[PDB]
DNA sequence: GCGTACGTGCGTTTAAGCGGTGCTAGAGCTGCCTACGACCAATGGAGCGGCCTCGGCACCGGGATCCCCCAGCCGCCGGCAGCGCAGCGCCTGACGGG
């Protein structure tokens, strides 16, 4: 089998793979829907997108 | 120092407030069923570390503005001092009266 990561499955370049993670050990809850990190990266990059 | 407009007071008046219906919507709860996120074991490559070299920026030196300033300068005008004078009330003539 191979692999790809997600933030390209998403067409997104923020790592949607790391920033999950930070959730889980970010104690906000015990259980994390797989939704929502996706949607939390995708958030980010048009923040940062704004600014620059 | 000026002046208006907001405080005080009076006189309507009206919608808040009370007390009274009557309703059902929607919240609260329960029963029950599902899926989805955590967990586990593997895997490799994206990311992070370590070099490492050009040029974007720094810096300089010079020339180029360019506002900033202000006396020059005049126009203007009004005040002002002097001058000519307009009008009046008295002064004083013309002439009859006293």
């Amino acid at each position: 089998a191979k692999a790809k990561t997600r933030s390209s499955r998403a067409g997104l370049q923020f790592p949607v793979g790391r920033v999950h993670r930070l959730l889980r050990k970010g104690n906000y809850a015990e259980r994390v829907g797989a939704g929502a990190p996706v949607y939390l990266a995708a958030v980010l990059e048009y923040l940062t997108a704004e600014i620059l």
